[PDB]
């Protein structure tokens, strides 16, 4: 990590007890806002008179202010060195309207008591440095604070001293300490401080290049723009130029940006509202934070979004309220300026004001640790990914929607900026910006009649061109995958295990809710597909003979007949054979040569015809890496798997053209990045009906830290971590159409014994893992857990349930899929244009609720 990122964080949130925590891997420094001065000395904000007594809400809030948890905050924040080692946490002193800088600084005497107490503060909370935010010396923000002309010098002296105290301490500790200032943007500020004396005492000067204009001005303008587009409009550029002219070296200047807007009301309804006269601001809230703009203002509630292309700043206007803000784009242009002009880094006030998802802080990081002159591509995610055929030929009016993940659409895109591949001919389509979204394309797909019958999903491909976007040197987007579904809708597929005698089980299979069954499994033996009772590895997994017998007399013939009655009873039901699965030997050998591939194909085709199947699922676990030596693997598996699949599909096309029927070919495929490496995902998919992605087994007893085994989304408390969302995005990134992906639900759990009672059990360091529960099924969970000690919590940013019991071996943490999570996996599949939903496995919920909740969302 090269240039710096400073993220001020407010003292007046509970960060320990916040739901989103802090992704401290996206900034370098973290200034804590603020400590204050009291009787000439640095202190916690909860000990500040003037801030504990704000009359805006003096009831429930003043209490919270006097008992403000800074101790907890500081401990939680420096604790984030866990996730980032490099991180620095400084204490920032002052802020807007913070009093007593002029008295504490005034005389050599009082400076001591302040600079001393400032170290006491730094030491006490184990902090990497001090930041003085005096606003402002000499002129006191024109009467907001106490001030006198002698500040000019005293500021200098105070700063010199602090540097002495912080180098003194360094020579014993071996840790260099940092000293910063936030510094005013105006010519007036530079005139009130001794810059060519001050610079050398400091590591960085935080230019506050915001609040450059606001409701105090008679006309609108940008408050935190990059460039000056008119003579009178201040900017990062004007301010940086002002500071270089006074000798301050580029290498120490941090450019500032803002996660909030400056607002004007009663603006003349002329032009765009930019540079228009403005009346009374007596009604005005003054600012609106970035999260609130996202939620209700940007392209919402009659507020049009605009861009000043010379200033490189966004603004909104509705005919009378104007709002000037920092967005994804303006941050891009500011990062670029830092790099263009060799500045120290990007500073921002402040972190809490970012969106739920941290859109700005993440944008800055991404832009600042891009390598220059090596263009970034436009990013896409999906919000609405499916339109569904009414009949075999009638397509209704529908609308796909794609938010940008990287880059920022012009407020009005032209057709040349988006190209749509794979709308079937006959059917007119339009592109545009999606209403009620800040930054998203809309392909409006008009009703129509398609030329021929639509039996299979159609992959629609959307390309977001560089000309669409506002940023500078950017390349076209990877062609994004959305889906026109056939009239029958998503598939819902159960893995049905062959080691249950379903003929005699009181618990039966629900062929009315499933579209698809995968009988698990067939196997490989001497390069032949055979029943599971022939595979010696399996039969002889355990020595004990009363198992081994059950294994040899596995009720395959029965179950195949049983499945035949399901098929007769429900004639659209498709039942397929899964060759392989965990510990299944034979695949690598079988894929080697054009002779060995031919053998297995023919033998698989013949197994399929003999016991009544509608297609094949291949379940190779796993190629090239062989699940880390469970399975003979080879580098050459990669291109072989792909010839195996190409072959199977050709044999199955032969079969189908002989039996007057369509045979399916499918694989199961893992989530791990090594799988995605080890397989030619871009190449194999054209041969498949879909991929049953195993969006589960993310974390187990093989780690000693708790985490979500099957989360539909990546929790906020574990950035980076596995989710269905992350994994299926990763799949599509490789080129796999959405309409050939299937999301996996798991009907069993995992867990860890010896989890400390912290945060309901969640993301904790684990203990000794002997007597770990292994994999209890939901059945097990119903009898022996749910009410029997344990308590069910829910992480809403992940949408994944979890159990903790303090009084059981540590206690224990359980991670699983349930009704609510399976619902969301199913919503995700409809929203994203996925082929369908899948699970493992039918025998693990005899109650039928997990299936019910997939079915109730996916189909009704
Ligand atoms: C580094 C920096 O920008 N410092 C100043 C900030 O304090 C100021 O933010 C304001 O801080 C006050 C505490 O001093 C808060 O009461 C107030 O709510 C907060 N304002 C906002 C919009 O979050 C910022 C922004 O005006 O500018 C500096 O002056």
């Amino acid at each position: 990590v090269q240039g710096k990122i400073v993220s001020y964080i407010p003292a007046w949130v509970d960060w320990a007890k916040d739901e989103r925590g802090v992704d401290a891997t996206k900034f370098t420094h973290l200034y804590y806002a603020f400590g204050r001065i009291n009787n000439g000395k640095v202190v916690t904000i909860k000990e500040d008179a003037k801030w504990t007594e704000d009359p805006t809400i003096t009831e429930a809030d003043r209490i919270k202010r006097r008992n403000n948890p800074d101790e907890s905050n500081l401990a939680y924040l420096t604790g984030l060195k866990a996730k980032n080692p490099n991180l620095k946490v400084l204490v920032s002193i002052g802020g807007w309207e913070a009093e007593g800088f002029s008295d504490a600084a005034l005389t050599p005497e009082s400076r001591e008591v302040f600079a001393n107490s400032a170290l006491d503060f730094m030491n006490k909370y184990n902090l990497d440095g001090i930041d003085l935010d005096w606003e402002y010396p000499v002129y006191g923000a024109w009467g907001v604070i106490k001030s006198r002309p002698e500040d000019k010098a005293n500021f200098t002296a105070l700063l010199k001293l602090l540097r002495e105290k912080l180098d003194a301490q360094s020579t014993t500790t071996n840790k260099y300490y940092e000293l910063a200032i936030a510094a005013g943007a105006s010519k007036t500020y530079t005139d009130s401080v001794e810059l060519t004396k001050i610079t050398p005492y400091l590591d960085y000067i935080n230019l506050m290049t915001y609040d450059l204009h606001g409701g105090w001005d008679p006309a609108t303008s940008h408050h935190t723009a990059v460039y000056s587009a008119t003579n009178n409009q201040l900017s990062v550029d004007s301010t940086v130029k002002l500071y270089l002219n006074n000798g301050v070296p580029a290498e120490k200047l941090m450019v500032g940006g803002a996660f909030y807007s400056r607002v004007w009301q009663n603006v003349e309804n002329k032009g765009t509202g930019l540079s228009e006269k403005a009346g009374s601001q007596a009604g005005s809230p003054g600012t609106i934070v970035y999260s609130e703009l996202v939620n209700n203002y940007i392209n919402k509630n009659g507020y049009t979004r605009y861009w000043d292309d010379t200033a490189k700043a966004p603004y909104l206007f509705n005919g009378s309220t104007f709002i000037s803000y920092e967005d994804t784009a303006s941050a891009a242009y500011k990062a670029e300026y830092i790099k263009q002009n060799n500045l120290a880094g990007f500073m921002y006030w402040e972190y809490s004001q970012d969106s739920d998802s941290h859109e700005l802080a993440n944008t800055i990081y991404s832009r600042l640790y891009a390598k220059s002159g090596t263009p970034l591509s436009v990013g896409t995610s999906v919000y609405a990914g499916t339109v569904t055929m009414a009949t075999y030929t009638q397509l209704p009016a529908g609308t796909f929607i794609l938010p940008l993940t990287q880059g920022t659409l012009k407020p009005v895109i032209s057709a040349s900026d988006v190209t749509v591949s794979g709308i079937p001919a006959g059917i007119t389509y339009t592109v545009a910006n999606a209403a009620d979204h800040r930054n998203a394309v809309a392909v409006y797909v008009n009703g129509g009649t398609v030329a021929s019958n639509v039996y299979d999903p159609i992959d629609v491909r959307v390309v977001v061109k560089a000309s669409a976007v506002l940023e500078a040197n950017m390349t076209d987007s990877a062609p994004a995958s959305v889906t026109i579904m056939p009239k029958f809708g998503p598939i819902l597929l159960g893995y049905v295990p062959g080691w249950v005698d379903w003929t005699n089980s009181a618990y039966k299979v629900d062929a009315t809710k499933l579209t698809h069954i995968n009988y698990a499994f067939a196997r490989i033996k001497d390069n032949k597909v055979v029943k599971i009772s022939e595979d010696i590895n399996w039969v002889n997994e355990f020595p004990s003979e009363e198992i081994r017998e059950q294994r040899r007399n596995n009720p395959d013939d029965a179950n195949f007949a049983y499945l035949k009655t399901l098929k007769q009873q429900n004639p659209s039901l498709k039942v397929l054979v899964s060759i392989g699965g965990w510990a299944a030997e034979g695949f690598s050998d079988a894929a080697l040569t054009p002779e060995t591939r031919e053998e297995l194909a023919n033998s698989a085709i013949a197994f399929m015809h003999q016991y009544g199947f509608d297609g094949i699922d291949l379940d190779w676990e796993y190629p090239v890496y062989g699940a880390f030596g469970v399975i003979k693997s080879r580098p050459e598996d990669k291109q072989n798997f792909t010839a195996l699949l190409k072959l199977f599909r050709e044999k199955l096309d032969v079969e189908g053209a002989l039996h007057g029927k369509y045979y399916e070919l499918a694989i199961a495929s893992a989530a791990a990045p090594i799988y995605i490496n080890s397989v030619e995902l871009d190449k194999i998919h054209q041969y498949l009906d879909y991929m049953s992605v195993m969006t589960y087994d993310y974390h187990g007893s093989w780690e000693s830290k708790t985490a979500h085994q099957a989360s539909v989304y990546t929790s906020a408390l574990s950035p980076g971590d596995f989710s269905a969302d992350s994994v299926l995005t990763a799949y599509r990134k490789q080129g796999v159409p959405a309409s050939k992906l299937v999301i996996g639900g798991a009907f069993y759990a995992r867990g860890w014994v010896n989890v400390p009672n912290i945060n309901h059990g969640l993301f904790q360091q684990a203990g000794d893992q002997a007597k770990n529960p292994g994999t209890p099924t939901y059945n097990d969970l119903v009898k022996d857990y749910f009410d029997k000690g344990y308590t069910r919590y829910w992480d809403n940013s992940a949408k994944a349930p979890y159990l903790y019991n303090p009084d059981a071996n540590g206690g224990t943490f359980i991670t699983y899929d349930d009704e609510e999570s399976l619902k969301y996996k199913a919503e995700y599949a409809k929203n994203q244009g996925l082929r369908g939903v899948m699970f493992w496995d039918y025998s693990q919920d005899i109650s039928g609720k997990l299936l019910g909740a997939i079915f109730n969302e996916l189909k009704a």
